[PDB]
């Protein structure tokens, strides 16, 4: 009943928590960090987590969720928890021992939410980037809809509440909507989002579709050099979010959140500060004018920081489309 615990329905009868925890951090950062930071984003109000086999924290992740079930109270149905399949596990046979390790690290009996986490299939293997003699990314050819199938039967064996998808494009959303004998559809497309590709074609194909948009990088990004070209524009430092967080006494993160709330966008928030994460809770807190929205609809110039440009060359490389 208090705003900061709203929730959308999913196309299949779930609930989903509007604003997520996003759990990514660089190699860098010291692994006991994710615990710490997990229980104070549930402290302050955070309830939807989101994390992945590639961020190497579900032990971590899992360990803050349990002991806030044993206490800092929360009971596990209250928690919304997403992991994802990494591309490097996307032959049918090893999609639910993939799912099943991560809960055997999380010690959760199930997830919430189950992504692909790319629409590309990489070579098996350990190595979640594996690279030949040259250095380039060896690719793997997988029918998706056979990886899809097993995510099906991942929902249908209890293990994942709800299946999704991330980083699709339209055309590839499309070849899971229209697949023969399908299910059970995305509840989800988890993709780069924020005032400078806030995707509007690709959102009103998702509500279209009855999927939920859940956006990521929402704040522009963490700005880390594995992903992303730190000579790309700085989206928090951009002085007409700066005047909108000054008028409304804010800050331009917490604008920038704002706005994906109130076009209907689920938006994550990554922070490993105390001040900030209880300052994400915060977007619950204010409203955004209608004019501040459309000048916030003003600042899209198709600028993506998450390009994956060392994927350029696979097959089913999502961002060379229009969308
Ligand atoms: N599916 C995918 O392919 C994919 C790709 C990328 C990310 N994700 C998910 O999305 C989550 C979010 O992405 P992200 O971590 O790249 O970046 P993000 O949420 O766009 O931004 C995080 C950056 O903003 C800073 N920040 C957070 N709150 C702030 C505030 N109130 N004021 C000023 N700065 C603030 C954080 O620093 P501090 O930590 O110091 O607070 C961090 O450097 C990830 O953790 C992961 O869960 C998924």
């Amino acid at each position: 009943m208090d705003p900061k615990y709203q929730r959308v329905e999913l196309n299949d009868g779930h609930f989903m928590p509007v604003l997520g925890f996003g759990t990514y951090a660089p190699p860098e950062v010291p692994r006991n960090r994710a615990v710490e930071v997990t229980k104070l984003a549930i402290e302050a109000g955070f309830r939807h987590i989101d994390s992945a086999y590639l961020y190497n924290n579900e032990e971590q992740v899992g360990l803050a969720i349990r002991s806030k079930i044993a206490d800092g109270s929360v009971k596990r149905e209250d928690i919304f928890y997403t992991s994802k399949l990494w591309c490097t596990f996307f032959q049918p046979q090893m999609v639910q021992p993939a799912l099943e390790s991560s809960l055997k690290k999380l010690q959760l009996d199930y997830v919430d939410l189950y992504l692909l986490h790319f629409p590309m299939a990489l070579k098996p293997g350990e190595t979640p980037l594996p690279k030949d003699e040259n250095g380039k990314v060896i690719f793997d050819t997988v029918d998706l809809s056979a990886t899809w199938e097993v995510m099906e039967k991942c929902k249908d064996a209890g293990l994942a509440k709800s299946i999704g998808v991330s980083n699709f494009n339209y055309r590839q959303l499309e070849m899971i909507l229209n697949k023969p004998g399908l299910k059970y559809k995305p509840v989800c497309n988890q993709v780069e989002c924020h005032p400078y590709l806030n995707q509007s074609k690709l959102l009103d194909f998702c509500k279209s579709k009855d999927i939920v948009l859940v956006a990521h990088s929402a704040l522009g990004t963490q700005r880390h050099k594995l992903w992303v070209d730190p000579n790309s524009p700085v989206l928090l430092e951009d002085p007409v979010l700066c005047a909108l967080a000054k008028k409304h006494k804010r800050t331009p993160a917490l604008i920038a959140l704002r706005y994906q709330l109130q076009r209907g966008v689920v938006v994550l928030a990554k922070s490993y500060n105390e001040q900030r994460i209880r300052e994400n809770i915060q977007v619950f807190e204010f409203q955004l004018t209608s004019e501040d929205m459309k000048v916030l609809d003003g600042l899209n110039r198709n600028y993506r920081y998450v390009v994956m440009d060392f994927l350029m060359d696979h097959p089913d490389y999502p961002f060379s489309d229009e969308y």
